[PDB]
């Protein structure tokens, strides 16, 4: 009974509608919850003053991020080792910082398009949501966690991703959710019909196969989930058992699996420190028909008498003879704030933004370390037409035993769909899996086990429209909409 037009009631409902958006992502996977969450954001800001709207947008974000990324508590607790209330204080600060961008979006949309109208809801909102979400993923190196439409990896809109990227699905979901909110508030059937047509049109695109599989190039791949406990991983006494654990798991696979993979920083020692182990392993792998890629840390002495420490992937074995001077390697480019460096200016150095694909046993792998797999444009920029598989290695203990590793895993799936390549995901303990060229999960082992995933995987060829272009077609769309919306407010 009309309680909705009290500002404090709008703030509370925004928290609920924002929290509802968390159900859209893995492991919950209720993709309609993304539309309901966006409907609340669009509707709760109708007929509000700009700062009233910004507060509602902030509270929507606080429910979304407060419920969606509170697993970073485990990251902070594992990193800092401080009492609980201290880590809660930092988590609330994180969710509050990210909610500035959802409040930015609501405040500006209310300031420039105050009226409840199709223009505000279907033209201005998706274009401005694209800008404010870019800023969230760019400012201070950014944190673009939780974009709806990553929830469409198994949904009716998935065919959009190979054409224009996952951000196109962010764009369309906001558009459709606005017109549903518009139809509800104005009690009008026309915006609902347009919303249904807009939602339904991209459905036949999921029956498009942009890739060409190569069945006779199929190889057996093994991914060693060593499951080193995080409290022990970097202890100096653990190093010798870690190398034992991984070598013993790999020995029965040599000569059977063409490609063997160890996860991020599996060898918890400097690369210069392990030349005896690496050289011996390389020869045994070459003598059998096998190849190995593994994570490690590299403190490399540079031209100016100093060491740049990297989070790196190295290659060994058949078709990739190991050498400390070999260019057949990958250095992490996008480091994690506080975890791997500090925003001010022992830290990690960054590899180049674009690095060549890894080569191993005649296989070409486009690599990204952990978090980097969510950087869709960056993964696309490193992709090459001759890339056979996408590769990501990660240590998802930093994501908790919670929803964290599943949200990370979900977004890695989008890379395979966007580029029409199989994705090899090797992790220390959290969701090791092979993803097919359409985002489907071909093989997977349970978390928190010490075992290896061995299966057949088939490489693909072909270029999706998104692999050809990248983000610029969507950007010219938000520019055309932004130009039109700004002029329409004449
Ligand atoms: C003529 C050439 C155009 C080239 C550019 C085209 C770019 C794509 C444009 C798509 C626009 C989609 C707009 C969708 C707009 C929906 C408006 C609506 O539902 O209004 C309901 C009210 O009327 C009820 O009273
Ligand atoms: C605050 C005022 C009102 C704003 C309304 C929304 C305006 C949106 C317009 C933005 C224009 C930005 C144009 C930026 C164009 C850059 C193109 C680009 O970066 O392409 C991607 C590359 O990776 C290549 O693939
Ligand atoms: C003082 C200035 C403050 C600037 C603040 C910048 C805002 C963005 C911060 C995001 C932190 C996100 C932390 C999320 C934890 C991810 C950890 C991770 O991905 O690590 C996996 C892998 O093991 C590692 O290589
Ligand atoms: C308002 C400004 C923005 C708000 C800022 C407040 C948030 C700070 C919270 C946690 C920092 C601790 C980060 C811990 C990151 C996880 C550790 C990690 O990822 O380690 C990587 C690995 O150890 C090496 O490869
Ligand atoms: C179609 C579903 C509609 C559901 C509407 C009510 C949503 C309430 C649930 C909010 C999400 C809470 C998730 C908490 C998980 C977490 O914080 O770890
Ligand atoms: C702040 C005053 C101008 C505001 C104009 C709004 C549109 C420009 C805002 C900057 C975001 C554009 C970033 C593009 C980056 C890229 O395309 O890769
Ligand atoms: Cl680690
Ligand atoms: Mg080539």
């Amino acid at each position: 009974a009309s309680l909705i037009e009290r500002q404090r009631i709008r703030l509370l409902l925004a928290l609920l509608f924002g929290a509802c958006g968390t159900l859209a992502f893995s492991p919950y996977d209720v993709w309609p919850a993304a539309i309901i969450s966006l409907m609340g954001l669009q509707a709760l800001t109708f007929n509000r003053r700009p700062l009233q709207s910004a507060a509602i947008g902030f509270c929507w974000g606080f429910g979304l991020f407060g419920s969606g990324i509170n697993w970073v508590y485990v990251s902070i607790a594992t990193f800092g080792g401080m009492p609980g209330p201290v880590n809660i204080f930092l988590v609330v600060l994180l969710a509050a910082y990210l909610s500035l961008y959802t409040g930015l979006f609501a405040g500006v949309l209310s300031r420039l398009w105050p009226k409840t109208t199709w223009l505000r809801v279907a033209i201005a909102a998706p274009a401005l949501w694209q800008v404010t979400e870019f800023l969230r993923g760019w400012v201070l190196t950014g944190f673009p966690w939780l974009q709806f439409g990553y929830s469409q990896i198994d949904g009716p809109l998935k065919g959009l991703a190979p054409i224009m990227g996952v951000e196109a699905i962010n764009f369309l979901l906001m558009m459709v959710s606005g017109l549903l909110a518009l139809a509800l508030v104005k009690r009008n059937w026309r915006p609902l019909v347009v919303a249904v047509v807009l939602f339904a049109l991209p459905f036949p695109l999921r029956y498009i196969q942009w890739f060409t599989p190569q069945p006779e190039k199929t190889i057996q791949v093994s991914m060693v989930q060593g499951d080193i406990p995080q409290s022990l991983k970097w202890d100096e006494g653990q190093l010798l058992n870690t190398l034992k654990i991984y070598y013993n798991a790999t020995a029965p696979l040599m000569g059977k699996s063409s490609l063997i993979i160890w996860p991020e920083s599996a060898i918890t020692d400097l690369e210069i420190n392990q030349q005896p182990f690496l050289k011996a392993l390389d020869g045994e792998l070459r003598d059998k028909g096998s190849s190995l890629v593994t994570g490690i840390v590299d403190a490399r002495l540079n031209k100016q008498n100093r060491y740049d420490t990297y989070n790196t992937i190295i290659t060994l074995g058949k078709g990739a003879p190991y050498s400390y001077e070999s260019a057949d390697r990958y250095n992490k480019n996008h480091l994690v704030p506080f975890g791997e460096f500090v925003p001010l200016e022992s830290s990690f150095s960054r590899g180049p933004y674009i690095q060549p694909p890894l080569s191993a046993n005649g296989i070409e792998l486009t690599a990204a370390i952990s978090y980097e797999i969510i950087l869709g444009e960056q993964v696309r920029d490193n992709f090459r037409p001759d890339t056979d598989y996408l590769l990501t290695i990660s240590n998802d203990a930093w994501f908790g035993k919670s929803i964290g590793p599943w949200q990370h895993f979900q977004m890695a799936r989008m890379r395979a769909l966007e580029l029409a390549r199989p994705l090899l995901r090797s992790t220390n303990n959290g969701i090791t899996a092979v993803i097919g060229p359409q985002g489907e999960i071909q093989a997977m082992i349970p978390q928190f086990t010490r075992e290896v995933l061995t299966t057949n995987v088939t490489p693909t060829t072909g270029l999706t429209p998104y692999a050809r272009t990248g983000n610029w077609p969507l950007w010219v769309l938000t520019a055309l909409f932004g130009f039109a919306a700004v002029l329409m407010s004449l």
